[PDB]
């Protein structure tokens, strides 16, 4: 099974954009280019999130990490044994994502995954903000969550949960007008409550928002505060009900796609019980 | 196996009497009504107990949870297996308890027994207590306990232990006469001592007791008197043998069913050693 | 010198708006009444605030606490000393707000202060809150703190400091045009950051907020919707520079007159360096 | 596999000198008689010693206790499947040592075994020490360890591991004579570093030694003032290599047979390595 | 007495390279200018370090802090009476520094001591390093401490200890030849074991070198890097004797000054006894 | 699997200097000798390192340590399965090592290894150190590491992980030339973040160097000067990128042979994911 | 007042046997000499026990210790305020003791006592002992403690009170016969239960012991065992009343004069409750 969410990369109109928004609005840090890449770091790894020039606007892949060779060789034989097609990433990719291996497929729905292992880090050259950020929530959780928009639930459930081993947390029925809700699915594969939320939404994106996970409660405030001066706020603070993460919204440069900057959530284990919310926010997150 | 007690349902002559006394005596928060059900809560989750007008004066159901959707359907297969009958709850009736699914059986004496998985929570409607209590000890361990009178304890434990998978705990002797005891036996099914104890007891209610655990010894105290300013102790304080729990005992307003209101008893694990007891009360709990 | 911040009396036009935003949304106790006044509780106190009829609609006496009887006349030694006029409450005032002994005087510009000792305390009625709130930091840190708004900030410094023994925390230059700012000099006297602040505001109050402190960020969260509810919020979230307090205010039923509710400040002691700052908010706050 | 230690009958022929020795010495709480043996308690447990008169001046018997009927029923198919004889102890039996049930065997050399369950605890009649003993360390450790002098180790080795369980810690070669050791075996069945330990000593007794294990250095310190009022000092305090128990010696009433008062062991786990020791004394511990 | 060293400003012959140094290389945070001089943060601190141009290439500066208004007064009381002369900085001064109130004088040897009181904070721009340092240690303890050069350390200790109230810490006797040391003087005002250190080294610079306090280890060895790549090592990692700061030194671009970048040092109190060592490193700090 | 390692035996041309290296220099104890090898100590065991006269000037044997007779058993059989050639050790051999038991076989390039259990421990003799130094960490994770040079570091791999059960931790690309590295990989049996590294570094020496633990950065700081004194020093201190190993280096009187001394690395766990590195230091560690 | 004892100078008539004893029994590190003076040190003070030949074979000299040279000279005031004769310690007795100032006198009955501040430390030559003892309790509390005998106890009282500082913690009534007392008075100036105690003893030495106190329980147990060895035991272990120093005595070569070496006592401060007991040994000490 996948242990963790590692990387993501985004195919964007507006690099530049893209590049003001990462480092001095949410506070990664510029870690050069790979390719048409644009690299940004959140912590040891040589890069979490790449940028690249593309019409779509959108989530372009989602780096799925295993822990070893023979983890990777497994998942292989899962993909097979379940009739996913797949390929194997040549050196060339291999050297683009800083990876020993990996295997790229695509979710049914198609969303470019890639399964890999071995990714680099460098710790000689330090993390250092861009802007005021104490720091992020990684480690053994990846790099955080995001919400896949899909058109049929149940169909993307089986393949997250049935082939890539993920397992689901709970369910919030997400009110949308006055008698239409949509149930979103809330999955986890290590502690973090969720690395990958599925949602009928009707959003042409292939997800809503992905999520950072900052070590303070300050950190949030001071970065609300650097996304509203650049009037990107979609969502005051709040809760929420599930993962209880404290949280703000705001949108990237990429429309409709949203930016979830958050601390303090809850963490599950084997013993988390399958519940449902008829709420997303326990408190807070009033609409902008 | 059973995770833990989630729900209790009562059937009762004075449902006005009931409601008084689970707000203003207890101190649970009411939460409207489903059905004919009036609904009160003890933590985040939508309902733990429920009210509904009866001439039975008694337990009228118990909710057994499971973690997810696929223990579920293995207890289904334990039942089948075991030849013990059962009807899936149909949408109405999930509507009605708040869960995503469940399974509908008696234990062997008659008791209605609903597994089920899914319950609803509702955090951004928090807990609320009406009488002062600091809070109650749920979450992995359930709602409480209560003590199920059965005429055969040897079919009674086949029944909880191989079926539903709880584990002996322990064994009291409680001595009713000059020469006649009743060995109660103590089942746990999570870190709580007990959630199920059985016993022979010559008493015409499917239960003794059930108990909720308030957070701190205060909350006991203060309870006691507003119990006794409703002329319903039963017990003085005092602390049992086995689980160590501190409580005092009250009627309900249902002739010969007890609330006990405890705090602080011993927690169990997979090392938890049979013994037996010669006494309910290591001290204090003299009847009046 | 005074302790601590132990009540605040307010004279208002609309008694049940006043009553409802205190229980329903602050989340205080209803404690009875004394006199005409309806009484309030956060903790084991009789009362903390008091809400009697009137046309001034602001803040009409403010109680200061000191720990005994000895040290209530070393205060009046100090009145005296100071030239103040003061008289000392008579058997019916001591009656109506439980205490022991008070002295009654005002503050150089109208605002009535009451010095007392001895104040009731009612265990024995366990707080219980009106809505969702875990409870108040009060204790040796009284109440609460409020802003003064004051023609004279220095001749106002010189009564609060020299005859009443509050210290300087610090100060915060607030900028009200384009070129006008205000220096609020917030007071200690003991560890929380400020008990009362002083400030030559434009407003027609005696004050411009009083403030309480919750035990937890959630519990402010959760109060933050119920006065968003109620059409009564005036700032988002935030944190203060100085004392840290994250906070939001909201409108109390009296014009001009804000409610301030918040969490997790710095406290302060003999080594509280003085220091000026230029913003009142370190993050948020944003006016709405 | 066994649990723990639970209990040792002695067969003396001075009853009232081990009784004085046990209670006013040792600490132990005397706890009635079962048939003609005098009980003596170390904690919740009904008796943890008896002794009874007898011309063995020797243990007659020793406890091992299992955590439920299942695993006595395992344990009697072990013993079965290894060829070793055992009856199941009948109803007096049972009366007599407070157990509800048990399997009645001999170790290869002739040392009456009892594998049990469902000791009885008597919490309502707390332990109470004879003589200043702050408490025994048992609970899962169960009463302490003893050393079995056997003809033949290996033998003794193949039936306690490989039948009962037991798991060897370490061994220590002890130097009887100028160019003569005994290899002596210590074994766990749970956190106590050993609970039996084998060795080929040329003594005529079934044991060299039982230990108790007291809550503090104090405890021992005290002790040993008294044993050696009574004459029966047999070491100085030292502490051990293996186990690093801080005790001293002193001789029983039954000649041969010494008592081990101690404080302080390291606990063991399934990560312990085996090694060996040349000396029984990391320091102290000479022999008078 | 002087509570702790708050600022300090340099005058140097090559701006551009103290702005790389103090940023890129040392980590701490540009913030703007006021006047000719460029200024630097390390904390909330609106400055900590100013930078103007100067043929001195040295100290032009220091701000020695107290708590409060009465505290500034009761140093001008005692600089009056030891005979010491001041004058009281204008407007332009207070603007310059961002105090609220100062006192301009000399110690005996010429360095500019500016006592002040209410520094400006800025944690609405919360503190972000140019460099990878994880923080500074501030505080209460101020900006860090400095090695002055005096002709004559008695006439320098009267000074500092008896009219600005610094404490001797402890001595070292620091071997410059064969049969020559020189004994530096180790002075704190607060928990820093020293603020100011006096030695008679023939040096022509007002000091040897101040010293910055980073939160951990490895900011010190990421330092020792940055400074290593610069070329400007003057000492390799080591601990001194008597604080026991762990640091480095190296070149600042102001010949004959150095910088010292450290961690973990010991704190002292009232209960700190003066000793003499006859070395600075207990070891490491090689000379390169 | 292999559990840790235990011991190294050097076969050197120059045993006096190695004497005195381990001793004064490292801080070993000296702890006799068996037959002509001399003994050292870092514990209880009673022997850590053993040096013999020989031409060598390397290693010549590694002691890999299991937990009891059945598990050397078992490595028989998979050293069996995996036709690896291996004899065992008679009771000469036993005697010298001073184990209970012990197999001979080689590494694929011919290194001896000694699978072994049942080692000696003297803590009737409790460790001295021969210089300052607080102690050494090894308990359950051995003595330290090596690194081992091979020809084919693929084969290697093969034989430590398939047959001895060592696990990969991570990979550093060792540069080495201009366009030339070394993929070293570090290779763990327990919590040490390695035990055994393999690389194939064109030295002429069984392992590149060995590594031990100290419990204090002050015991390495201290041990650095001790070995500058001695002249040895190859590295300044520095910490490692994947261990976090804060050590330096030094040469060992074997040319090519070093020793790392260090302190404060990160531990291992089932849940290590496998990752690569560009550098061998995240900072300092440069080559002298 | 007089800080703590921090040294002490034996005369004595076998300097070899007092320096085995010292550094192979006891565990001091040896620290060359000071003019025909053999140094010995317990932590990183340049020495603490100083061995000279004569024939005294008892105390030479005490030094006790104050924290700054305003302290000495406030010391130096006592003493003329007192008529206590004095002279100051020239430059050569300094630098013999290695402290920046000193007073020589003498209490009542002749013991050499010298006053001194500014004691020299020695952390780049870091303790060793010669011995396996983990180190020793001092800082604060001084070297250790010493009991003097005196002819007259209230005499000596006066001094060490009134003149230097001292305070009572506490009397034993020490039985020398069978009708035959001497009420040892136990005196302290810092957290160590007492430095000095004063008792009437029929003895011809200066001081009945000396005590030092080792960091654990098994730095004394193995303490025990090497003087033991060397047949220099005067009690077994035990512990005081008092003090509850746990601790065995020993014969120093100087006849009549023994080490007392333990662990593990109070410590003491402004509100110790002076109280009187009768015997010396709460357990333990027997006399051999
Ligand atoms: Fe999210
Ligand atoms: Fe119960
Ligand atoms: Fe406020
Ligand atoms: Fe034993
Ligand atoms: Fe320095
Ligand atoms: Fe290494
Ligand atoms: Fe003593």
């Amino acid at each position: 099974s996948i242990e963790r969410l590692g990387y993501l990369g985004f195919a964007v109109k507006d690099v530049p954009a893209w590049d003001h928004f990462l480092t001095k609005s949410v506070g990664l840090m510029a870690a050069g280019s790979a390719g048409d890449a644009a690299l940004y770091r959140a912590d040891q790894r040589a890069w979490r999130i790449a940028v690249q020039p593309g019409e779509l606007d959108d989530l372009a892949y989602a780096g799925l990490e295993v822990d070893d060779a023979a983890a990777l060789e497994r998942m292989a034989d899962k993909l097979r044994q379940a009739g996913v097609a797949f390929t194997r990433g040549d050196e060339a990719l291999m050297q683009q994502r800083k990876v020993m291996g990996l295997l790229c497929l695509q979710d049914p729905f198609g969303l470019p995954l890639e399964i890999y292992y071995g990714p680099a880090e460098i710790f000689h050259e330090p993390f250092l903000p861009s802007a005021p950020v104490s720091g992020f929530v990684t480690g053994d959780q990846g790099i955080g969550h995001f919400v896949r928009c899909v058109p049929d639930t149940a169909k993307a459930m089986a393949f997250y949960t049935e082939v890539l081993g993920f397992v689901l947390s709970d369910i919030i029925d997400i009110q949308m007008g006055p008698e239409t809700s949509v149930p979103a699915h809330f999955l986890h594969c290590n502690g973090r409550h969720h690395t990958i939320a599925l949602a009928a939404f009707p959003i042409p994106k292939r997800i809503h928002h992905f999520m950072l996970q900052a070590n303070t409660i300050d950190d949030v405030g001071y970065a609300f505060d650097r996304l509203d001066a650049a009037g990107r706020i979609t969502s005051l603070l709040g809760r929420h009900t599930n993962d209880q993460t404290l949280s703000f919204y705001a949108d990237t440069p990429s429309p409709m796609i949203e930016v979830e900057f958050g601390w303090g959530p809850r963490t599950v284990d084997s013993s988390w019980t399958v519940a449902r919310h008829s709420r997303t926010a326990m408190w807070g997150h009033k609409s902008v």
